[PDB]
């Protein structure tokens, strides 16, 4: 689980979206995995504006902060899972590191800021999705 807090919004895996976030609903995007809602509060991230391709990682699963290289977002293919069909995610990034489905949420980020969030994993890879080009969760 996790999520971004940026603004007044919530950024979430689409597929752990609750109820609340359905009926605050802002933007949601299937084939990115990503779903935005809208908070009372304001939140204390900040998006990167970058295209760095190291950075670090928030893994639940082992109570542990890692240091990543990472794949530019891309298309690619991911393996039928209890929450999607076997499909093309877009605006995915890969990097090699331990992940399980409930480590989806955590964040990864650079020198600049929030990059991404846990979406996808298996294999010894984890699967970012990106953020930085969503332009709007900077302003209104
Ligand atoms: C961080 O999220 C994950 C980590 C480990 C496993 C999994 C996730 C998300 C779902 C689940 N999954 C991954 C799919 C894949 N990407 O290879 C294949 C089958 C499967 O059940
Ligand atoms: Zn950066």
């Amino acid at each position: 689980s996790g999520a971004i807090y940026v603004g007044n919004y919530r950024v979430v895996n689409r597929h752990l979206a609750t109820h609340n976030d359905w009926a605050n609903l802002v933007w949601e995007d299937s084939s990115r995995d990503l779903l935005v809602s809208s908070t009372t509060a304001q939140g204390c991230d900040t998006i990167a504006r970058c295209d760095c391709q190291t950075g670090v990682y928030y893994c639940s699963s082992r109570r542990k902060h890692y240091p990543v290289s990472f794949s530019k977002p891309s298309l690619i293919f991911v393996e039928a899972s209890e929450y999607y069909p076997a499909r093309y995610q877009s605006h995915l990034m890969l990097a090699v590191g331990h992940s399980e489905p409930g480590d989806c949420g955590g964040i990864l980020r650079c020198q600049h800021g929030v990059v991404g969030i846990v979406s996808t994993g298996g294999n010894g890879l984890v699967g970012f999705a990106d953020v930085r080009d969503l332009l709007w969760l900077d302003e209104e």
